[PDB]
This record gives structure tokens, C-alpha cells and sequence, in this order.
């Protein structure tokens, strides 16, 4: 039973341990590193995904960590603030002022825009959950994965699970359209993230060992079009 397993393994609260732009960004990076810990424990108990060679699991996670965390940022903003603010952590909610101080003001707007989508679609917890798994399987290597045959079977099943959900019948295509749009939002998130990373030493913006670990060997798997985003439309 996919749905029941998905809600149970869903990670829980996590403090960021909370003011210039550099300190604000350093904080979110540390919070990111702490959230990626919950993402790793969550994925390892994920149906299907946990049976693919460990190499595919790690790769998929590195291609999609930004998706998963920002998408969650939305669920959280949706649930705790009716999408009115950015709920990164309990001790750190963002409003236009904050979004401004992080030197991240447009990027914030885009995420807040996803949240707004949630309240408008009246997104469901059951939908959210399956959708977060699909985001995990939203980007693959340009020429395919090791166990590609297995990958597609699993991905098709979760797509089927989302279908079982919505069955008005159009809501399906609405949620999968929303999923494709996430790609656009995350591609901008990463470009800015890749830049701050490259200048971290000069900008005084702290990045956790984990994020450094991921972003580092992610760039090579992306550059020269070595990555392939999967869309529904
Ligand atoms: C400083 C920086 O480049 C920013 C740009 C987009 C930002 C990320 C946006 C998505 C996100 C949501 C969270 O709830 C935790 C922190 C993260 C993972 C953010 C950490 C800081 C990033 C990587």
C-alpha cells in the first residue's frame, strides 16, 4: 500500500537554528543540510526506489534535492500560513522584508507562487506525498540509468498512484502541469545556488559539508546537457 507508507515515512519538524544577507543565506544552507538528512532517511524506505542499485538512488537524489526541499517549503507554507509567508522552519518564516534581506527576492517570489498554487488547487496531503516522489524521479542522466527498465516501471506506478487519487478528472493534468512548472522554478534556484557556491569563499556565505558534497558532483552530471528533465506535457 503506497499511500499509507508515504505519509508515515514523511519526515518531521526540523529547526534551522536561527541579520545581513550572508547570515540569512548561511542559515538556510545549514537548514538545508539538516533537511537533507531527513530526505536521505525518507528515500531509503521508499517503495521501489529503495531497490534500485544504490548508485541510481544517490544520483536521483542529487539531481532532485532542490525540487524536494522547495516543494516541501510550499507544503509547509500552505499548511502553516495559508501560503501567505515562506515557512522554511518553525523559527524562521519569511515575508517580503525577509525575502528582501536574503538577496534572494525573486526566487522567493517563485516559491511563494507555488504555495499560492497549493491553496488554489486545495492540494491534498495524499497528492502532495505522491507528487514529491515523482519530483524525485523527475530528472535522469542524458543517456539513461543503470536499471532504467526498473526505473520506468516504478515511475509509471507512482504516476498510476496519482491517477488513482484524483479518481474532477482534470485535476490530474492540473497537478502534473504543476509538476512540470516546478522544473522551471528549480532551474533558477540552482543557477543562483551554483553561483553563490562558486563565490562562497568571497561572499562569506556558509555551505554545509553535505550540500558541498552534493552540488560539487552534481555540476558534472548536469553540464553539457548530461541531464534530462522528464515532463508530463
Ligand atoms: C543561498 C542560496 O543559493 C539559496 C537559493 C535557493 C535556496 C534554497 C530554496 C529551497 C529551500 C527550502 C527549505 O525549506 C530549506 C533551504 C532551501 C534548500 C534553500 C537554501 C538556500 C538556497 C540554495
Amino acid at each position: 500500500s503506497p499511500v499509507m507508507v508515504l505519509e508515515n515515512i514523511e519526515p518531521e519538524i526540523v529547526y534551522a537554528g536561527y541579520d545581513t544577507a550572508e547570515n540569512l543565506l548561511s542559515t538556510l544552507n545549514r537548514l538545508a543540510g539538516k533537511q537533507m538528512i531527513q530526505v536521505v532517511k525518507w528515500a531509503k524506505v521508499l517503495p521501489g526506489f529503495k531497490n534500485l542499485p544504490l548508485e541510481d538512488q544517490i544520483t536521483l537524489i542529487q539531481y532532485s534535492w532542490m525540487c524536494l526541499l522547495s516543494f516541501a517549503l510550499s507544503w509547509r507554507s500552505y499548511k502553516h500560513t495559508n501560503s501567505q509567508f515562506l515557512y522554511f522552519a518553525p523559527d524562521l518564516v519569511f515575508n517580503e522584508e525577509k525575502m528582501h534581506q536574503s538577496a534572494m527576492y525573486e526566487l522567493c517570489q517563485g516559491m511563494h507562487q507555488i504555495s499560492l498554487q497549493f491553496v488554489r488547487l486545495q492540494l491534498t496531503f495524499e497528492e502532495y506525498t505522491i507528487m514529491k516522489v515523482l519530483l524525485l524521479l523527475s530528472t535522469i542522466p542524458k543517456d539513461g540509468l543503470k536499471s532504467q527498465a526498473a526505473f520506468e516501471e516504478m515511475r509509471t506506478n507512482y504516476i498510476k498512484e496519482l491517477r488513482k487519487m484524483v479518481t474532477s478528472w482534470q485535476r490530474f493534468y492540473q497537478l502534473t502541469k504543476l509538476l512540470d512548472s516546478m522544473h522551471d522554478l528549480v532551474s533558477d534556484l540552482l543557477e543562483f545556488c551554483f553561483y553563490t557556491f562558486r563565490e562562497s569563499h568571497a561572499l562569506k556565505v556558509e555551505f554545509p559539508a553535505m550540500l558541498v558534497e552534493i552540488i560539487s558532483d552534481q555540476l558534472p552530471k548536469v553540464e553539457s546537457g548530461n541531464a534530462k528533465p522528464l515532463y508530463f506535457h
